[PDB]
This record gives structure tokens, C-alpha cells and sequence, in this order.
């Protein structure tokens, strides 16, 4: 079990860029597979990133991007902060929602949000 507080949400003006932190409590975030979602007020939450536990090369972690931010969102993760980022570029009155991060260790559906054990209250991101 972990705990995950998200953080530097936000006002924020289309076309500039926004770093959100995931940051873990009671546990190592490095046991965990983290994925960031986001809500708009009355929806579902939408996936968004998924940064594996473990690496794909020398250097890089499993990630995976849904189609509506790959290439404009980036997942990054830094255990030894127990903490994972998401940047956000070029963001645009559309990104306006509540972006959550979650927690499970399974390597399997991360689209779904209710495949996510645990999750964090939630930053407000108003552009
Ligand atoms: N090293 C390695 N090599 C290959 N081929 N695949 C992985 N996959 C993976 C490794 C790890 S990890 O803990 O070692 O880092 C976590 C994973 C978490 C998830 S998710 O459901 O939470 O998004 C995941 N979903 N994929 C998909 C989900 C939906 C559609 C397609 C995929 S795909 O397998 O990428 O193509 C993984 O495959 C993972 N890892």
C-alpha cells in the first residue's frame, strides 16, 4: 500500500508548460507501476501515461502515452525522490481538469482506471 499527493497543478496559460509531481508515502513509489489520468467535471477519469517499475534499455523505464498527449506529455520517474513527473507542453484550454496519479503493480490494464489500486486526491489544472 502507498499513499500518492500530487502536486503543481494549477493556474496556467495556454501554450506554456506544466510539471506535475507524484509524490509516495508509506511505501517505495519504485514498487509500483504510476499512472497519470485526468478528469473533466462530470466525466469518467481518462488515462493519460503509464511509467513502468522496471527498464526497457540502459537507461529507460516501460512507458506508454495515450494517443491524445503522446509526443506532448512526458512520464518520468525518480524512486530515490520516491516521486514520478509529468510534463505538460503546450497546454491549451482543453487540459483544463482535475490530473490524478495512480498506483498498481500489475503489467496490465492500465487504461482503465479501476485496474489502479491506489490514488491521489487530485490537482486542479486551469488553463
Ligand atoms: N520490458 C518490457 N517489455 C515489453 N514488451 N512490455 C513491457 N510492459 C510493461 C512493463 C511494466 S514494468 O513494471 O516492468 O515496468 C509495466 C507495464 C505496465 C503496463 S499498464 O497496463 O499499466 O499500462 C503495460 N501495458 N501495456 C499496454 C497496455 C495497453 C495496450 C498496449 C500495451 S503494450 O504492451 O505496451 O503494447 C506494460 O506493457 C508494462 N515491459
Amino acid at each position: 500500500x502507498v499513499q500518492l499527493q500530487e502536486s503543481g497543478g494549477g493556474l496556467v496559460q495556454a501554450g506554456d508548460s506544466l510539471k506535475l509531481s507524484c509524490e509516495a508515502s508509506g511505501d517505495s513509489i519504485g514498487t509500483y507501476v504510476i499512472g497519470w489520468f485526468r478528469q473533466a467535471p462530470g466525466k469518467e477519469r481518462i488515462y493519460l501515461a503509464t511509467i513502468g517499475r522496471n527498464l526497457v534499455g540502459p537507461s529507460d523505464f516501460y512507458t506508454r502515452y495515450a494517443d491524445s498527449v503522446k509526443g506532448r506529455f512526458a512520464v518520468s520517474r525518480d524512486n530515490a525522490k520516491n516521486t514520478v513527473n509529468l510534463q505538460m507542453n503546450s497546454l491549451k484550454p482543453e487540459d483544463t481538469a482535475v490530473y490524478y496519479c495512480a498506483a498498481k503493480t500489475t503489467t496490465w490494464g492500465g487504461n482503465d482506471p479501476n485496474n489502479w489500486n491506489y490514488w491521489g486526491q487530485g490537482t486542479q489544472v486551469t488553463v
